[PDB]
């Protein structure tokens, strides 16, 4: 009756953004004498709600904390403390919220749970555990095995432990979990397959890489090996035939940098360098990521996007401005 | 309905049944709820204790509520009654021409900006010559030049310096087969705008080659190269010293723009002729791979950009679709626009 339509109200001025009106109508509602119990509560989680929308999360978290023990507010009541928690990077707190959801039990979660000790493990990566780091990574892995970050971390952990056979172990999981984000992890491999006396096998592990086009980072990668171990006329004749099967700036930008060492000399080359210097500036200047949710691009892979606030929805840019 | 009621109510005793009903209109405006909102706007119209000051408030949201809803005639019913007020005119004007540009009554449009100029929106000058081109485009559809031609005159003496009107009078005077008038009118663009310069370049050709002056055509391409205008006019040029002066000449020329102003369409060009002489090797082998490659991308970039919003797109516009300000949208520089 008025009571719902005075929660109605409020709802409207909040999505209109006039959240300060929100807040004067839903707090005066929940300490009205008038409601009932129910209704009380129906006004505590719209109040929750515009505590939200305008940044007041300690605010919010009083209101939504009233409801968790309510059977028809507990599962939104935690999932808008998980939210807080998260805007917070109370990453402890967030994930008991999603192990509770994940208990009643939401399954999504555990995607979430996983990239929290993520976080946890950064703040212990920093000031180098590192044992406390891979604890925290092995509980994210337990979360979800399928997360491809968790197994790219645990490799720059086992890296920094001098555990090279581990760190290709968990590097190349990333394979069957995230095919888009195997580029992510090919400077690592690189180093581990060195330390490991496998440069051969490295090589081959590209060629394969290539071949499922896993895009010009694998490609300028096998290029300088072909240019050490075979001259630089079999890396420029691989170069040549790859750019025509994937086009991109950066594999062009490479070609033009070994007709330009092999081509010399004069106005021929002047003139060169300048296009070359030019794409190069280029190249430097385009976005390496996107999000796959609202197109925020980026220079560095975020995990979690600015924007949308989503997880691993970033990827790397395909096409000729990409790899 | 009653639900209306129920938030009118409570709106009343805390801001007065006025202030309630601007507002839940308002409100239900911005949720796309226009009906709603023009229906609780009617409504306190209907009041007999408005004061004058708050009917004018009223009048205002209608106008609003009606221009959401694509009602425009409707709006402009509630705006001209603004128009005379001191706090409402300059804001009513201002929706007013929105909504005529809108509904292209391009007429109405002039008459309210010049309103506007007067009162100090000088940026509405420029405006008033798209519409007057606008609406000398109808009296070319339809080969009515003279009509045509006597809009862009008021077109030019509303702004001077509009390029858009020195372009359509060179299309009206090539019309009429005064291609000497078009090459005056087109030229002045070198001064009112750099970088539209290049959109001028395909009538002068056509104008030149009519007039026989082929020597004051490359004269033309020479000034739109030290004005560097962009790749267009490099490229036209460059044919004119191959054909006049030998392939040799015009690489050096080519090579000479790419290491002034590097693009991929003018290394497009040089690369044309080393693959030209080039014969079977390394050379056939990856230069020809980069050629296609370069073909590929500026067959694919867009050539436009909007200045304001950054809109892109592979036509001239004068009207942006996205930002709807004019005059903003130019061709992309660097590679390989310059
Ligand atoms: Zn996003
Ligand atoms: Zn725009």
């Amino acid at each position: 009756g008025t009571v719902e339509a005075h929660l109605t109200l409020g709802n409207l001025f909040r999505s209109r953004g006039e959240v300060d009106r929100a807040i004067r109508i839903h707090q005066t509602l929940m300490e009205s004498a008038s409601l009932t119990y129910e209704q009380r509560l129906l006004a505590i989680q719209q109040l929750g709600r515009d505590y939200m929308a305008a940044g007041l999360y300690d605010r919010a978290e009083d209101m939504f904390n009233q409801l968790t023990d309510e059977t028809d507010f507990r599962i939104g009541a935690l999932q808008q403390l998980l939210q807080i928690y998260q805007a917070t990077s109370e990453w402890q707190k967030a994930i008991d919220v999603a192990e509770r959801l994940v208990k009643l039990g939401k399954d999504k979660q555990r995607v979430e749970i996983a990239h929290f000790y993520c976080e946890l493990a950064l703040q212990h990566m920093a000031s180098d555990d590192l044992d406390r780091a891979m604890t925290l990574l092995k509980k994210g892995a337990a979360a979800d095995k399928n997360s491809a970050r968790v197994s790219i971390m645990m490799g720059r952990v086992f890296m920094a432990k001098g555990e090279y056979a581990k760190a290709v172990e968990s590097l190349q999981r990333v394979i069957s979990q995230d095919r888009e984000l195997v580029s992510e992890t090919l400077e690592m491999l690189q180093t581990c397959y060195q330390q490991l006396g496998k440069t051969a096998e490295w090589a081959e592990f590209l060629q394969r890489a290539v071949e499922e086009n896993t895009g010009a980072d694998a490609e300028l990668m096998l290029a300088d090996i072909i240019e050490a171990r075979d001259g630089s006329e079999a890396a420029q004749v691989y170069i040549t035939r790859q750019l025509q099967r994937h086009p991109t700036m950066r594999v062009f930008h490479k070609l033009m940098d070994y007709h330009l060492n092999e081509a010399e000399e004069g106005r021929a080359k002047e003139s060169l360098m300048v296009l070359r210097d030019m794409v190069g500036e280029k190249v430097r200047s385009k976005p390496r990521y996107r999000c796959q949710k609202c197109g925020f691009t980026a220079y560095t892979l975020y995990w979690h996007c600015p924007s949308c606030r989503a997880w691993s929805t970033i990827k790397p840019i395909r096409g000729l401005d990409g790899l």
